[PDB]
């Protein structure tokens, strides 16, 4: 606890944050081996969803953990050489996460308009451009700048008992890695599930029940549990104390609830998956 005075309360935060954590390796995992075990599920559409477990796991086992060692503990005591790998590996994961719907969005979006010409071109050696340019582009986005920003221009200038990513203080490259992270996938996946939604009403005037309760709830999902970092960011390069320490902190873990929710929202969709989990949950093979 150190600083975190009173512990007969503080345990909240700490027993609701090791629920969320659980839940999150727990149902991410179960989506890596109902695809090993489902022989129906090994499809090459099922690969996005894969790549999606993966990062949304990296997030839940680390990137949940070591953060909430620097809530109860109030402070970072790791070393200097050891938080820039959790600031890489985090944002680099939760970048992936990000991408990885953009391209299940992309693929779900010409599924729908192309069902003739779109599944039949795109292959597993297809796919894994499409995997690899999520990861890749994810990976050259923080982790070169987040490692040696302070090997770079001057030296370590974050406190020595915190930690943080030390270049969101200029206000241009706080905006260049935002729009390229959250602002631009934002738009791409709204106006493609609006797109999306819009043949689907087509379809059954022509021969929404469903559609409009689905698409609106994946994409609340995602705008809730992302918003309000990507806002309090951009305030706090412009502003200098206004923005408060708790409120920053739960817009931070704010982040982490997606990979929670995304086995939900993507996964239990298909009747195939759902049937997986339950027959593995129940019934331990
Ligand atoms: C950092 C981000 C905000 C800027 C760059 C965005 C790109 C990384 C994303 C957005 C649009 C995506 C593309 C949307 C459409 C396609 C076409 C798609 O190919 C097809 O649909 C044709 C059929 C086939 O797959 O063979 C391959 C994936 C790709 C290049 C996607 C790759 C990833 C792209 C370029
Ligand atoms: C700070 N946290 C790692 C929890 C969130 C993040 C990140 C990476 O960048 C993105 N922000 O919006 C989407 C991806």
């Amino acid at each position: 606890p150190l600083g975190g005075h009173t512990v007969w309360q503080v345990v909240f935060i700490a027993f609701l944050t090791g629920i969320l954590a659980l839940v999150t390796i727990i149902g991410n995992i179960l989506v890596i081996v109902s695809f090993k075990v489902n022989k129906q599920l090994k499809t090459v559409n099922n690969y996005f969803l894969l790549s999606l477990a993966c990062a949304d796991l990296i997030i839940g086992v680390i990137s949940m953990n070591l953060f909430t060692t620097y809530i109860i503990m109030n402070r970072w005591a790791l070393g200097n050489l050891a938080c820039d790998l959790w600031l890489a590996i985090d944002y680099v994961a939760s970048n992936a996460s990000v991408m990885n719907l953009l391209v299940i969005s992309f693929d779900r979006y010409f599924s729908i308009t192309r069902p003739l010409t779109y599944r039949a071109k795109r292959t597993t050696k297809r796919a894994g451009v499409m995997i690899g340019l999520a990861w890749v582009i994810s990976f050259v986005l923080w982790a070169p700048a987040i490692l040696f920003w302070q090997y770079f221009v001057g030296k370590r200038t974050v406190p020595p008992g915190e930690c943080f990513i030390q270049f969101l203080s200029e206000p241009t490259i706080t905006f260049g890695t935002a729009i390229a992270a959250f602002y631009m996938p934002v738009t791409i996946m709204t106006i493609l599930y609006w797109r999306i939604y819009k043949e689907t009403e087509k379809r059954t005037k022509e021969l929404e029940k469903k559609a409009a309760q689905t698409l609106s709830a994946i994409l609340l999902a995602f705008i809730i549990t992302w918003t309000p970092y990507n806002i309090m960011v951009l305030v706090n390069t412009f502003c200098d104390s206004c923005i408060p320490k708790t409120f920053w902190n739960l817009g931070y873990w704010l982040c982490y609830i997606n990979s929670t929710v995304n086995p939900v929202c993507y996964a239990l969709c298909n009747k195939t998956f759902r049937t997986t989990f339950k027959m593995l949950l129940l019934c331990q093979c």
